[PDB]
Formats: C-alpha cells, structure tokens, sequence
C-alpha cells in the first residue's frame, strides 16, 4: 500500500504473477491483488528427489523439450532447432550438472534411446525407465505443466523477438514469482526445500563415522595418569561422552584431550 | 639411510637435536641416533589453557608463556620490569594465537592496568593461583638448550629465540613422537572439525526419547546403549525402558 | 484459641528444636573456607 | 477504486473525512479508508 500498486502492477505487466505473490510480497490486501490480475487481459506428491521426467512437445513448428521434477513440479525447457540425439544429450548432462537426477522417465521415441543417451545414462549413474509411468499423478501434473506452460508461451510471445527468449522468460516466471496451488509457495523454492532436506542420511552417516575416528586421552577424578586411546562419540560445551572397551564414560572438558593420531 | 648419516651428523653439529628427532625425521635406526648423540661431546587440558610466568637469568627478567595442553613454549626478555611489556607480550600472543584463559600469580606485573585493560578488551578470562612440574620441567629443559646453544649466542634474544625454535621443531615430544607445533596443530584441528561436526547436527537430527520423566533430546542411540541430555545434564541408559519418538 | 499448656507445649518444642539447630551449628567449629566474588580472578580471605 | 486511494488521500489532508463518507464517494473498501484515516496524524 506504500506505492506498493504501481509496483505490484508494473511486474504483473512484466511478469503476471499469481495473486497470493502479489500479497506475500509486496505486503498489499487480497483485495488489490485480485484486481491486479482481473485488469490483466491475458489472466483470469511426495517421493524421493531423484525421479525427474523429460518430455518433447511440437509447439509453433518447433521442438521444445521439457524436463520437470516429480516432487516438486519445477520445469526447465529448452528449444531444439534440429531434433538429434546429440541435442538430447547436450540437455541430459546439463540438467545431471546443474542437478543431482538419478531417475529419468522418457517414451520410447528415437531420440530417447540413441546411444548419446545410453552413454550418457552409464557415465553418471542415471536410471532409465522408458514406457509409460507407472504414476497417473505424474501424468497429470505433467498435463497440467505443459497447459500452463502453453498459455504463458502464448501470454509472453507479444514482448519477447524469439521463441527461446519466450521460454525462458516462461520458466522464470513460473519457477520463480509464480505459486503453486498446494501451500502457496514458488516451485523453485518448493525443490530447493527439498533438496535442502533430503540429503541428510549421507551426511548423517559419514559425521558418525568421522565422529568414531577419533581418538581420546582422559582422566579419571582421582587418577592423575592418562588412560588409553577411547573412541570418539559425541562432544559438548563442557562433558564428552566416550566409549573405552564396551564402556560409555562421561567426561569433563577440563580432563579430556581429542586426538586424532595421523601416524 | 641413503646418505643419511652424513646429514644427520651436520644437523646434530646445527642443532643437536635428540636420538628420536632426527631418528624419525631421517629415517635412521635409533641405534644409529644414538650413536650420533652420544659423539656429541656437548651431549650425552583445553586448548584456551595458557600459563605465563616471570624468570630470572643473569641479571635479565623474561616473560615466558606455556601451551598446558600441547607445550608449546615462547617466550620474551624484557629489559625493564613493568607492566606495559607484559601486556604487550599478552596482547602479542593473542594475536598469534588464540587464548582463552591464562593462569598467572598475584604479581603486580601480571595485575597491571594495563595488562588487566588488554584482557578485558580480548575477552580472556583470568585465573589467579595455580600442572607447575610440567612447567618446571619445560623450564630446566629449555635452560638445558640455552647452555647448549650458548656457545654460538652473539646475544640474549637471538640465542632465546634459536632455543624456543630447536625445542618446538627440532626435538619430537612424548605421545607419537610428536613435537609441540605437531601437538598444537593436531589438537587446533581435532577441536575445529569436532566443533563443526557438531554444529552441523541437532539442524538435521532431532528426536525426542524418553525413559523411566521428561522430554529429553536424543543424543546417541547404540551399542545397546542410550546416551542423552536433559536439563544440562547427560544420562546413559540401557536400550530397555526408552523409547524413542 | 488454645490454652496454656498448648502454649508452653510449643514453646518447649520450638526451644529443643533450636537446641538441635544450635547442635547442628556446633558441629561447624573452624572450616576454614576462602571465597570470590563476580567470578574475579582474586582469591580472597580468610573467613569464617 | 480503480486510483481511488489518490483522490481519497487528496480529500482527507484538506477536509479529513470519515471513513464511511471517503468509502461511499469513491467506492472504496471499509479496510482501506479505516488504513487512511489511521495514517493521518490529525485523525
Ligand atoms: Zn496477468
Ligand atoms: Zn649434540
Ligand atoms: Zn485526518
């Protein structure tokens, strides 16, 4: 409300974010939300990370192929002028670099399975499942995505000189200022919070390992003499607890030396 | 071995280390050390813990200071006995290494304004009265090195600071045969990589147990055994009457 | 309202409980013990 | 409504109207002409 309007509808005019943005961040009553985008003339599942979804859609006589996140609904498209193997591989160790996939569902077109693919597939560890998903949830939203995406294609042609410029700018908006309809939230937000929160066994797993490679010199309260290297468990502000022969001791931080002996 | 003797021989004519130093740094028998140092005719806690104290040499006051926790050892002649050096010393220290706590005596010196006043703005706690047969012990030591290496002394300081250098790189300690610098820089990074580790849990593991009371916090789950912490305090308990949510 | 008895009944009571307070002080005769305050370096004394 | 907010704010540093009466002469919403008379200093 502190000019926060003009704001609101020059990136509505720029962008035609949902409403729920406009309030959340531009901190404005629904109310000037909902009318922000009525004005606009071109407006009106849970699993493992790894599993991703890549597609290929004829759109405007040209091939545009789309990879989306099962778990979080986030897409990235890109435009192919001549449709190669070599293309769909360039697109495959791009999307492996920028993120950690190890499951892929594509159909059983030609381009699917080229030996780019194949090769690509073996040298990062993907998994590959052609046919048809086995989820009809996947499908769905998958339907839904390239709706979304067509309409927003045909909202934004108008601005940008080129189809990729378009596409782009379709994915920005959707990724990014756009939010989904289950909890409000931007799909590049939803992925990164999932992200975030599914690399933790890993880590969990190595820190304990770590954590039992120590080595530990302590000393009884009445013992003035050093006892013999016990294993490492769990460190604190001012008490360490410590396994020695099938033994858990507390200790002191004052009587305790950590170790890791390199030779 | 492979042209070895000849080298260990004009590094024990530099810095006559001990058997064990140029043993392991060589790779000789220690038979062979030995050997070597006996042709010699000149020879035959936490890591915030630090202990500073005031000597006396030939008509000369020098401020040494004392790593309780690995050994490490420096140390300063001060030229005229007052307070302001001290604090310099202290303040020196600081910025070489990282101090916590320092245990001194009730001396004026170690008491001074000033040296109170750079304390304080370092944020290091003081302790008053105080472990003492190690120090003594580092200080014969390094008395000991002092006569060694006097003969070739042009002055005090260079001779003081050549001792300091040949005790915490040229001799190997006790444990491991570890030197004071390896002790210090094991301890530094044992500490850094355990403080870190331990900062990168309770943000993804947070489970709550509970035995026999109250709501306490997980804290390792193993062996047949149930280590956790509640109210500030740390309890074991078998992997019976727990369970864990 | 109670009477005498109950008066001089209490009184008695709270004068042995005293004498066991004052048995319990007697147990301390010397212990000597040194003390700080606000966590100062200084060690101060002696005190009773 | 539709730039509504401007005229309203212009009115009430003059006159400093109620709420109903700058809700009712510009079509505006309850919420936003109680927002606009809280932020005057005078009212
Ligand atoms: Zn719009
Ligand atoms: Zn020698
Ligand atoms: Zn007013």
């Amino acid at each position: 409300f502190l000019d926060g309007i003009d704001k609101a509808q020059e990136e509505h005019e720029k962008y035609h974010s949902n409403w729920r943005a406009m309030a959340s961040d531009f901190n404005l009553p629904p109310v000037v939300a909902k009318e922000i985008v009525a004005s606009c003339d071109k407006c009106q599942v849970d699993c493992s990370p790894g599993i991703w979804q890549l597609n290929c859609t004829h759109l405007e006589g040209k091939v545009i192929l789309v990879a989306v996140h099962v778990a979080s609904g986030y897409i990235e498209a890109e435009v192919i002028p001549a449709e190669t193997g070599q293309e769909t591989a360039y697109f495959l160790l791009k999307l492996a670099g920028r993120w950690p996939v190890k499951t892929v569902h594509t159909n059983n077109g030609s381009n699917f399975t080229s030996t780019t693919v194949k090769a690509a597939c073996w040298w990062a560890g993907i998994k590959q499942e052609f046919g048809i998903p086995y989820n009809p949830q996947s499908q769905g939203v998958i339907e839904s995505m390239n709706k979304e995406l067509k309409k927003i294609i045909g909202q934004v042609r108008d601005q940008a000189e080129h189809l990729k410029t378009a596409v782009q700018m379709a994915v920005f908006i959707h990724n990014f200022k756009r939010k989904g309809g289950i909890g409000g939230y931007s799909a590049g937000e939803r992925i990164v919070d999932i992200i975030a929160t599914d690399i933790q066994t890993k880590e969990l797993q190595k820190q304990i390992t770590k954590i039992q490679n120590f080595r530990v010199y302590y000393r009884d309260s009445r013992d003035p003499v050093w006892k013999g290297p016990a294993k490492l468990l769990w460190k604190g502000e001012g008490a360490v607890v410590i396994q020695d022969n099938s033994d858990i001791k507390v200790v002191p931080r004052r009587k305790a030396k950590i170790i890791r002996d390199y030779g």
